[PDB]
């Protein structure tokens, strides 16, 4: 019966939440570090005592720097949304002079960066982070939303040992088809080069993306110019270390399937094609979700400027949606 996190999505889909707490109701800690468009600051919210991560995008930057639909398009997405493994946006409001994401305080680490510095990983550990994208997958494609941006980059591991996806810039909500040329070349499904239209599969396909380069500390596909990525996606074959299982390798050949028609997750029995493939046979499926399993890595956890907003508002238009 969870045709309820369907209806509390749809709800907050069609009247996004805005302008849910203001600056002054936040005591300002310190700056946890530098993005995009500015300063994540470690913040307490004055009221609960909880701390924070709040995210202040200046508009004039994410203007100028042509990041406006995916700005408005992330935020939309992340107050709707609610699932384990999403990071949780816990207010949003807009000023004269910027944006505020206020994210829930995760001191975890990267998966880029542990995943570069360990070289790769074992098959079980793989397997552990892999099954958290399916069931994300599973969840995001039960509301008509294609992720499209997959790769270690976008997953941080927080404090348990567990994944949250950090970026839904690129992702879409839409019923069948799309066509955007969108994400990195190395995660690039086929049917996205070949223009002639995609659907949620190209996530199926990203995850045995993931899956090849967590088992080997290696993407499948790579090259110094992307065209050459691109003929190796498109009609390649793939080539696997001799180390990989033939579990792993069975897995691989069924998700990095070029044919969308025959690729697992967009068939008959959809996500259970994987879910239910050898290589996931050890894998407690509910004990995954309730976060019940024992992570493999457990992260380790002056200058300050003040903020000025201007009396002035700038960039109204194009963030009246925010
Ligand atoms: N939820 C969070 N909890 C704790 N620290 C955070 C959180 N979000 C961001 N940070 C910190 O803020 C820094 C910059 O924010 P970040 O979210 O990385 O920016 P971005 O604009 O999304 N670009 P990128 O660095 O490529 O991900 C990060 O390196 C972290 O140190
Ligand atoms: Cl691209």
């Amino acid at each position: 019966f969870l045709a309820k996190a369907k209806e509390d999505f749809l709800k907050k889909w069609e009247t996004p939440s805005q302008n849910t707490a203001q600056l002054d109701q936040f005591d300002r800690i310190k700056t946890l570090g530098t993005g995009s468009f500015g300063r994540v600051m470690l913040v307490k919210h004055k009221e609960s005592g909880n701390h924070y991560a709040m995210k202040i995008l200046d508009k004039q930057k994410v203007v100028k720097l042509k990041q406006i639909e995916h700005t408005l398009n992330e935020k939309r997405i992340l107050q709707a949304v609610n699932f384990p493994f999403l990071v949780k946006l816990e207010f949003s409001f807009k000023d004269n002079s910027n944006l505020y994401m206020v994210m829930e305080y995760v001191a975890g680490g990267e998966m880029f960066s542990h995943l570069r510095r360990i070289g790769r990983f074992s098959e079980p550990h793989a397997r552990f982070y892999a099954a958290q994208i399916v069931l994300t997958f599973e969840y995001l494609h039960s509301l008509d939303l294609i992720y499209r941006d997959l790769k270690p980059e976008n997953l941080l591991i927080d404090q348990q040992g567990y994944i949250q996806v950090t970026d839904f810039g690129f992702a879409k909500r839409v019923k069948g088809r799309t066509w955007t040329l969108c994400g990195t070349p190395e995660y690039l499904a086929p049917e996205i080069i070949l223009s002639k239209g995609y659907n949620k599969a190209v996530d199926w396909w990203a995850l045995g993306v993931l899956i090849y380069e967590m088992a080997a500390g290696y993407p499948p596909f790579f090259a110094d110019q992307p065209i050459q990525i691109y003929e190796k996606i498109v009609s390649g074959k793939v080539r696997f270390p001799s180390h990989f299982s033939s579990d792993l390798k069975d897995l691989l050949r069924n998700l990095l399937q070029v044919d969308l028609t025959k690729r697992f997750g967009n068939l008959k029995n959809g996500v259970n094609d994987i879910k239910n493939h050898k290589w996931f046979a050890t894998t407690d499926w509910i004990a995954i979700y309730q976060r019940k399993v024992e992570a493999p890595f457990i992260p380790k956890f002056y200058e300050e400027e003040e903020i000025r907003v201007s009396i002035n508002e700038k960039c109204g238009k194009e963030f009246t949606e925010f």
